[PDB]
């Protein structure tokens, strides 16, 4: 069908408009001032911004991770992706040594496959760049269309890989044309630290901070960004989130190397001394790398500005307090590490960002959709308001305040660690290939409406 | 009437799609694939793109300078803009101490009156910042719409001002919303130079590079960042030639404050070599700051490629070589300085960027258009296709082999600083509000039909 | 006289060990552990250090400054030198535009003319670098001994120079092999803040530190850095107060430019909250740059302790509380500027940075005494304990835990900054060239008794 | 016996005088211009300097290395250093893992028992951090006089330690008061870059330094820096070769972290084209980190000039040219890595360095003695010229011009990477604790002479 979308105003990563939107199918057919469509449905936006869709590059659900598995799956998840104003996310496939990359994906598409109400891509952890590993990637890359690789550099004995995994997997990458991302923290640092902690007696969340001190996260950073250097290839530092990891980022973008960098609502918005709440409070909390002093959230802000960052992801990774963090009781390093992110970071990066005049408009729509698509390959289908395009647009009414709450989320998890905090900005419809997902706040759409979308090799924006 | 560009390519800063334009008027009124537009003229856009018009924020055109005036004026230097795929000019109105600011402005509106063939905004000299000259700008930015002011911290006893000029017009400018922009090299550092050159007999326009070492221009920049750190203000750097500059703007935008950069075709793709050229042809390339060591322009490719410099104007500043430049045979300080470089910025920053992946094409479309108009109070209504913009347009040819040539260029000057270059790229045809000015190229258009352009207080992109 | 001072502990800038020194008249003419030398006086330093005497390259005598003269003249000035272990001063002689030098240099002769107590060099004050300037300069180099020249960036009115004189200087100065020291902090930018402060009603002490944020002295510090590299010359930053004039610095001396700072105690031990007593109690503490942050005192200690600042100086500038500094009652502008800090500096160098680990025994002399001797032309003769060297020999006793106070000091001033400071570490006795001005905290010396120091060429140390 | 030795001008890392030198036993016991002495043998030492005698502290002899044993013993190698102006060495004993600290330790005691001419101490290897050797660590540092610990980041498969072994070094180190060492390259790149060029069939000399970027050695340059940082410890970096390693040391030196740096005079004065003579003569200047472009040679000068790296040491680590060399004939990475450099470290510091203004004779002695010897625990006993230290002299002649020759030197190899090199400074007589080991020019000393040296806890100098 067409669904004819009047009176609202267009914003997207260069252009503020107002102007009416056609859609025909799943596509944006045509934009104007005076279309009369004929045989349309009409959607009146009066009084919203009409966005693209966000994108979120960094999820994990259904995850196996902490001892447990993450409690959104990807029913759940996209749907709350979804009443959040994400119309796409891109989640970790994780793999294990000796396993062939190809089993996991199949794995990955069996999590998703008829549950996800909103597209998804995936990208594929790399444990360790064996020939026969590397071999695989040829395939991942060119037919499976996973075009970007994910390295563990803490997690030790879980998930971490050594700095040859890494630098194998750099060439190999650049080859494929495949952009590598970084978990940037030191593992044997981290996993040092931890261990002092526990001999001391030192159990409570708050030491989960403490043992993965912001100079850690740094000299990953800057690890990752010589051997990208080294290699001639591309890299993408997830959640970065202090001014020691800004820095370095700079420094490598100053030198003309292709270094990119994601941070996250939590990181923006939230500070180390949230993990010292009582009554194993803090455990909502826990979640790597940990919360910083508070002022490093201004120079994450002001890298936003100044293009030294260039994307918000969630790393929705969701365990309730009730059972799941409670693994963690009387020793933190047991607490399953993520927080319940996906639904909000759209309302926060506005409400935060753009209405406290950190960010402009159209960065926030640059920063939560349009260059993550083209970061991870899936631009222009996504990430842009413009014929030709999926048409995955958001309608939101940027007058509304509330607060936000475990009581009105959709994530299925029994917290939320922005539980009270007051936003302007209210998702009201949510379109996905053209079919509403979310209509006036009601869900619409459908387990399995959602797609898989095969990603494009890695091109500069 | 209305004009229906059909089968085309739309490159914007975000967008890249195929799809019909539909102007009617002066404004771009519907864009899609199937717009089936009654009474339109058909323009065949077959195997083009169609981009956003160029917007050069750097002109000097009919200016008193070097001891004569520019060639080129309102009229030839716009028809020459427009050759060259750009549709509006943001040109320097100068000033002299002890005249109003309102006199100076008048003098400008007279010299493009009746004369410009394309848009046009200006922005205004401060020389000193006088009580009557700070309470004079209020009119200036809120009712003449000039909302950038320029000072020289070069050119002693000619256009240079001091510190204490530069701040209060900073504090001033932060009071009012208005964009500073420097020239920036250390005015007396140069003068002592030019002085010791000339005692010892160094008379050649190589020594035009050698009295003005890339130290000065870093020190004139760095003294202008913390300046506008101290006053909270915004600056834009004009024509960065070198690593000195890119790097400290680089730190200042680390540090959040708002410091944003322009480079020049000229420090892209020419010289220091250039000015050694005998028989006087050395001195076709004096400008300042002066060209550079060759290694300095991948330095500035890596900042337009990261985001550390956000926009390319031309300093098109034009001087014959015969009679004109030849002012200063015997002695370097009486060449007049300045290039003609308006035309060939459009297809060098495509051919020399684009084509050798030093930017990618939405880039290119930012950095010669739409944060120019961001920058510059232009935008919406220029710097992009979008419906409710200005119809200003180019049809440009990415495939058409041709070599640069004061035998074929528009300028009205006696030769080009590019002259033997090879590149892709040709502008066929340009409109500007929706009438043709080039017109597969030839020109259409007319003296008088360019508009001022009244420009918004400033807004962070 | 021979004396042969015995049982002590000699340390240099090098060396620490237990040993015997003879003086025969005055010089050191041997150092030994069984010298058995006859027809000598027996000096017992028994659980003392013998130091070289303190070197205080920063001084302001009986200076003509604030719209009053300083309170300490060369005698009372140079007796409180040497109560706090310092043995020569080298002081600034000030000039005035179309003063000849060698009058200026003339009259700061006549104040120190059988007045001094210890040894005395001048710096000279460069106000203009006209050419008869700098032809005079060739005598006060070669002539009258002054290897350093003074150059005041800030006092706009009052002693402030521009760039044009500064980079003059500096090319001069290499020419005739002297060191350029600089007051760096950008006059301009001061001057509209202290009006501004004033217009706002901003009169209180604490507005004198607002009205010079550290970022002024940044950007001078940085400027005077590249006009330096600029003319391939020498450079010294008196008063390095803050992190960001370090910054500067560091990266300097690590491209290798002969860029040299100096700090001062009141930067290391106090801190801008001194500026808020109330009732006047803050004009105490107005002198500049002012007390910064107390952050700002880690970062010049770690500077000292790794060898990016390289030497200590007092500002010794000192004004009465009554009368003098009450001229700036309802006006911080009209305080004069000025802290009394000649009588404290050893010791507070070696109570808080010596006994607290932040800097060497050996650094605390090398930073006091031998390499202020080297940068000012003024080694061998002093800055060391050694075979040859004049017998300049301070016995301190680094066990003696007392107060600091105006009741106890010997500074013709009527408070003292660091009253109710505790401190170990007392000066018991002091020798000049090889006879006692103070013996055991006794005043022995006379008026007059200190010597004129003609100073050496500039060598690298 | 008594010497008493005459006419000579005394050089410290702080002084420059004319006296006499009387030592009495292994010790210096007076110094004096008219001393008088009796029943003392005269020196006469008229026109040379004394220099405390050169503290080598990164010598390979008699090492197990690259599939063959370096070609100096204890012998020949310390009677190399001796002709040199060396007195001291500080030997690498090597570990493996699973061996006892202690057995190694008996191990390098062995090679040097009744064959060191002069006095050596030894660092230790740890290859593992095993809970066992962290408790051995204690005697290791409190009962052997080991207070130095060598972690190699490179030599993957032979040396190599991870990141966990380095940082749990750290932290045991600053309990114990130990300075850590690192070989900073990353082993990991490195194995992949040196196996990639082989398949490659790149078998020349010159894969060695291609295989081994600067940037490898800058990653683990910083990242040995960050873990230091997290442990609060003190790092010394041996061999820096390159700019991005300095800018690292630099770095962390102003945030006051207690990192210091070494260079070597192969760094210096040797660039990465030695390695491109054919015939296999590249094979002669094999060693790592490799020989690097020349432009990074002023760059080491100047830090050593600024204060940013602190000594020179030699990497002693000679393989003759034919047999051991030839093993990597058709295999780079089968050439033992090694220079022939103990002898001619002090003359060309001297020579390239003092004689060319790169830095001072004072900073001469502190760079090749006196730092060494306060960095590694051996002062005042070794290191300087001063009342009760032990008479470890050398007579240096600075006027001889000579060249360095295989011919001429007494290194145990077939021949010497200076070759040719035209030199000022000749070592003329050597004293080993009062005793002489080179008088004139030959040797006089004995196998057996030296001693081993019980080395302090570190503290800063
Ligand atoms: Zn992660
Ligand atoms: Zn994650
Ligand atoms: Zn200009
Ligand atoms: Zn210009
Ligand atoms: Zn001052
Ligand atoms: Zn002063
Ligand atoms: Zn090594
Ligand atoms: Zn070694």
């Amino acid at each position: 069908m067409k669904k004819w979308i009047r009176n609202g105003t267009v914003v997207t990563a260069s252009d503020t408009y107002q102007a009416d939107v056609l859609i025909d199918g799943e596509k944006v057919v045509a934009i104007g001032s005076d279309l009369q469509a004929t045989d349309a449905e009409v959607i009146d936006a009066t009084g919203y911004y009409l966005l693209p869709g966000g994108i979120d590059p960094h999820t994990h659900l259904d995850m196996p991770f902490g001892g447990t598995v993450t409690s959104d799956n990807f029913f759940t998840g996209t749907k709350a992706a979804a009443f959040g104003g994400t119309t796409s996310i891109v989640d970790f496939c994780l793999t294990s040594k000796g396993e062939s990359l190809h089993s996991a994906i199949a794995t990955w598409h069996e999590k998703a496959r008829g549950k996800a109400v909103i597209d998804y891509g995936f990208h594929l952890m790399v444990s360790d760049a064996n020939d026969h590993v590397l071999e695989e990637l040829e395939s991942v890359v060119n037919n499976e269309g996973i075009t970007s690789l994910k390295v563990f550099m803490a997690y030790k004995n879980v998930l971490m890989a050594d700095d040859e995994t890494l630098f194998k997997t750099l060439i190999r990458a650049k080859e494929l044309g495949a952009l590598v991302q970084v978990h940037a923290e030191n593992g044997d640092v981290l996993d040092y630290l931890t261990k002092q902690a526990l001999a001391e007696g030192n159990t409570d969340p708050i030491y989960h901070a403490y043992t993965r001190p912001p100079e850690a996260e740094g000299e990953a950073t800057g690890r990752a960004i010589a051997l990208t250097a080294l290699a001639d290839a591309q890299l993408y530092v997830v959640h970065v989130s202090c001014a020691d990891a800004v820095r370095r980022i700079a420094e490598a973008r100053e030198k003309g190397w292709n270094v990119y960098g994601e941070t996250c609502p939590q990181y923006l918005v939230l500070d180390i001394t949230a993990l010292e709440k009582p009554d194993f409070e803090g455990a909502k909390y826990v979640w790597s790398p940990p919360l910083r002093e508070k002022w490093n959230q201004d120079v994450l802000w002001s890298a936003l500005k100044n293009g030294i960052l260039q994307t918000v992801g969630s790393d929705h990774c969701p365990f309730n307090f009730s059972g799941q963090k409670e693994l963690g009781r009387r020793d933190f390093t047991k607490i399953p590490n993520g927080g319940p992110i996906i639904e909000d970071r759209m309302t926060i990066l506005f409400s935060e960002g753009v209405r406290k005049g950190k960010i402009s408009l159209n960065q926030f729509v640059d920063i939560t959709s349009t260059k993550v698509a083209k970061l991870f390959g899936m631009f222009p289908q996504k990430g842009t308001i413009a014929v030709g395009s999926d048409a995955d647009i958001v309608l939101f009414d940027p007058t509304v305040q509330r607060t936000i709450s475990v009581e009105t989320h959709h994530m299925n998890v029994d917290y939320n660690p922005f539980e009270g905090m007051q936003v302007h900005g209210d998702v009201i419809s949510v379109l996905s290939r053209g079919a509403f997902v979310v209509r006036n706040k009601q869900f619409v759409g459908h387990a399995g409406a959602g797609r898989y979308v095969k990603r494009s090799t890695f091109a500069r924006p």
